């Protein structure tokens, strides 16, 4: 199914990273292997990412500009499921949910692919 | 790979579980869904398990008389990588390892199979 270290849920395989980038590097590492900062479609995918993840912010793979719409890695428009909190640019997770900061801060990341 | 809700990692899926049962009618049931307490044969398998778990202790699928070595399922002998504390009977995770308690006592579990 996925690859080793790599976790799946709901037909799918997530990279839990163990060191601190900015955003957009981790983006490109995540691409590098072929995948993408996760990108957080389900409900359920939000919930075991909280679950998975542990105590550190970990960068998913939404950003937005100032007034905008959170966009996907690709471009496109999110569908609002859940709130994301915060002003900042790019989204994380926290310990619980959602949120936002400066997309140039180092956080840990987790990458999204398929199997 | 793995059932809606169940969680896969190293080609094997996982049920975590909702409510809390003694260490037997844990058993009857991960059974019931063709399954096991986890088997905790991983080092990995166990930080996993850990990571995923959450706060509240989970039976695993270890049990042993009062001298004895643990035995898995079975009934044969546990290769025993980790360390299983405590002086119980049953064998669960706690927050940050492997531990032991009675039987009788209620806890969350979780259920091992394949896919
Ligand atoms: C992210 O950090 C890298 C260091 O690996 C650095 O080259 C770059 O300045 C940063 N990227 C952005 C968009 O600030
Ligand atoms: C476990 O609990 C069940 C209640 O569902 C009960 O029937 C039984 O007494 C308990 N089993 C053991 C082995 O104590």
């Amino acid at each position: 199914a996925c690859p080793e270290s790599w976790i799946g849920f709901q037909r799918k395989c997530f990279y839990f990273s163990d060191d601190t980038k900015n955003w957009t590097s981790s983006q490109r590492f995540c691409d590098s292997q072929d995948a993408d900062l996760a990108q957080v479609e389900s409900f359920q995918e939000l919930n075991f990412l909280l679950r998975y993840k542990g105590p550190s912010d970990h960068w998913i793979g939404l950003s937005r500009e100032q007034g905008q719409p959170w966009k996907w890695i690709n471009g496109t428009e999110w569908t609002r499921q859940f709130p994301i909190l915060g002003a900042g640019e790019c989204a994380y997770l926290n310990d619980k949910g959602a949120s936002s900061a400066r997309c140039y801060t180092e956080r840990k990341w987790i990458c999204s692919k398929s199997d």
